[PDB]
């Protein structure tokens, strides 16, 4: 069969290929497997020169095919365009947004080099899928080197609708990249509908009756396909990692107080003051809880400026709320900037009573996932769930909350730890159908089925 | 005879100014509150210790005026709680300077819905209500709720945010609902009429009828955009009448030749004016012979209410216009002279006759005026350049703009020097396709066209309130 071809940011190495590491490989790795097929991107290493071509190594039937990165292409790549205009606009967060036009050059700049770079490994029949917004000029790079391979692009982040894509201002080079793929897939049916709605619109193209959108000259199929998970090995792994050491630290420390978990990467998206604030609100409004119940926040470490910016934030806004309520023998917020292995992070969910997720804007958020498939169904967690996550959609048991209310978070957390268990049972088994029904080898299967129907009408 | 147009409104203003040239709402109803001998309600620019018991009536010829004082907590949850602090900077599409607060919430309902009560009494059945921008949202439901059931039409002056935008508002869904309480619901531009329909349609709360009207909340509303134009020939002649005065003749001395860029903007964040500033920075670096040979006068007139974010963007405003100043003057040049005042509106126009571009670039605006008024002065024989923001309402119409994106700025630099240098006969074709459609949609056809659809509503209700034989 065709050889499957991932394009990614990071090529995982090592230990970070184990399905308990998580991330794109376990998305993927099935395909790679099956097809015997490539896995393209930087092996995460700064090179003083460009590498003349990638690095390959096979392990069993997959190959790695890894570059590194000089400083400048690095500094292209990640201290960019993508970071400083796309990211932000994306995440309608487009007040922090900053474009530059040497910045957008090297944007393009960048996704040619590396595109040349796969050029040459290609059979051309190979199917290529190319994930996430750092990468959304990847197919067009390959179509000026006359590349006709199916590609196939995945967005991890929302894709914003009309009047908020127009801020960032390539806005209509953008979506022509994207029409140079010949599937656009996006996390949630309200992100595939506003690239429709940019095209159809504006007046660049239509939708035919099978669906497709003819745009650019080109005919793409544009598709949503949620991301989720491993319910059933979730589940398993937070059981197996109850007795570990960190669990049971927290577990000691919190002497039978209740637990509300919260893990999120610092950025702007997250709105993690808010997290605090409607925490500390819900103290105020039901000062029966203080010293009943904790937020245990945490943040792997990661922008080196925002995340310095953000971390001290936190740091004072926790050291603050603390000051205020703390008691003997209990900590309001414990805010730990640490990475913790997956596996431990859902033995933590599993114990917790509620999982706080409200970041801002998402495109799906997996730790809303993740945290449902951790419980215990006997004596399930509640999901309070920001309804600008793509997760919402699918997460119809969450309380819902909007989180520029922040006295909806606070209430939505008092009630969850109120709940009955009647409630938190029909809550949990519902949100689990969805996960079940939805699992990780859903987005895997449809996606590349949609990579091969394009090989099969092309012949 | 017809019936009464009754006017609502933030401020109902002792003898303002209706000749065609002036501005404000007042030049832009009434016409139609003269025609129909109607009464402006609202707000007498008062605030009083305790609420009002009745409004104060008084007349000017065929007009009527019924107004109230505020107290100062009526004033504070009318203007300086939800309606700012929440809803203006998300229909801006400034979701990260919202501050939601229910309490400011329920206060904005409060007071709605006691002004409602004060114009329920003063109404006769066949009277036609006109309400007006964000403020009042919630009035027709208000009047509903008192039983009110007359033609009700709203027309919201500002940008309507699409649904994943207008969400940042927590209630946003009930808001929507207020607006159906509406028999007609107008907006500046289609996008913003689609805005709302979008919303309607794809949250399942109504449908679109065949004759494109939407039924939702067991309501039938006519949804619309009526874009605010102006007086473009009375522009022009208050322009060239005032072209003698003092202090037009004081800045063309001050320019000495020098070309002029106008920009006239109040401090909001809406506006931009740090791009506005930076690009005109960029394009002196970039086109160096301008230095010494064009200015730009930034004027804002001042608004001091809303001290913090008033002061706030003067004060970075200031440190923009000091830094650039310092980088580029001369002896004999300022390259931006930013003034903190207020000018007759004639002198504006007057300045913008004189200018050879005018710049406005805001990053969103339901329509703005500024730009339409700026096409308006210019001599043809010699017309000026406009260079306005895609994300103003007028963009839509004034296609012989340059238009940039204010988020790019060396494009605004570049619009700026195309602008300077543009032959006459372009700068021409463009002045003539924009004063063409000034002159197809101007006030009147937003007055004319609104009330119009304020009467189809009466005159179907009429006929579905009979069935038997007539004449
Ligand atoms: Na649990
Ligand atoms: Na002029």
């Amino acid at each position: 069969m065709s050889r499957l071809i991932v394009v990614s940011n990071r090529v995982a190495i090592g230990e970070d290929t184990r399905p308990s590491a998580g991330g794109l490989a376990v998305g993927v790795m099935d395909a790679l497997q099956e097809t015997g097929g490539v896995w393209f991107g930087w092996n995460g290493e700064i090179v003083g020169t460009p590498d003349a071509a990638p690095a390959i190594r096979r392990d069993g039937n997959v190959t790695y095919a890894t570059v590194g990165l000089t400083r400048r292409d690095y500094d292209q790549y990640y201290r960019g365009f993508s970071n400083a205009t796309l990211w932000p606009v994306f995440h309608y967060r487009g007040d922090l947004a900053r474009f530059d036009r040497q910045e957008y050059a090297g944007y393009l700049r960048v996704n040619a080099m590396l595109a040349k770079q796969l050029a040459a490994l290609l059979r051309p029949d190979d199917l290529i899928w190319v994930h996430d917004y750092h990468l959304l000029p990847f197919a067009h790079a390959l179509r000026e080197l006359g590349v006709k391979n199916p590609i196939g692009f995945f967005l991890h982040i929302p894709f914003p609708s009309p009047d908020v894509l127009r801020l960032v201002p390539p806005h209509d080079e953008l979506v022509k990249f994207m029409c140079a793929y010949d599937v656009t897939g996006f996390q949630t049916d309200a992100d595939r509908q506003a690239f429709t709605d940019y095209i159809e619109r504006r007046g660049i193209g239509t939708a035919s009756e099978d669906g497709m959108l003819h745009a650019h000259g080109r005919v793409v199929k544009v598709a949503a396909y949620p991301i989720g998970v491993y319910p059933d090995a979730i589940a398993q792994a937070a059981v197996q990692y109850g007795a570990r050491k960190p669990v049971k630290m927290l577990r000691d420390a919190l002497g039978g107080r209740k637990l509300v978990m919260s893990v999120d990467r610092l950025d702007y998206s997250k709105g993690l003051v808010e997290r605090f604030q409607a925490f500390e609100r819900m103290l105020a409004n039901a000062p029966g809880w203080q010293g009943r119940v904790s937020l245990v926040q945490i943040a792997p470490p990661t922008d080196v400026q925002t995340y310095q910016r953000i971390r001290e934030t936190l740091e004072g806004e926790a050291g603050r709320i603390n000051g205020r309520f703390s008691q003997l023998d209990w900590t309001p917020i414990q805010y730990l900037n640490r990475k913790y292995e997956r596996n431990l992070l859902m033995a933590f969910f599993r114990m917790s009573q509620v999982g706080y997720v409200t970041p801002l804007r998402d495109g799906m958020n997996l730790v809303a996932k993740e945290y449902v498939a951790s419980q215990d169904p006997a004596d399930p967690g509640v999901l309070v769930l920001s309804e600008f996550a793509g997760a919402a959609a699918e997460l119809t048991g969450a309380l819902l909350v909007n989180p520029y209310d922040l006295s909806q978070m606070a209430d939505a957390l008092e009630r969850a730890l109120s709940m009955p268990l009647a409630e938190r049972q029909a809550r949990h088994e519902e949100n689990l159908a969805r996960l079940r029904a939805n699992d990780l080898s859903v987005w895997r299967d449809t996606f590349v089925a949609d990579l091969r129907s394009v090989a099969a009408a092309a012949s």
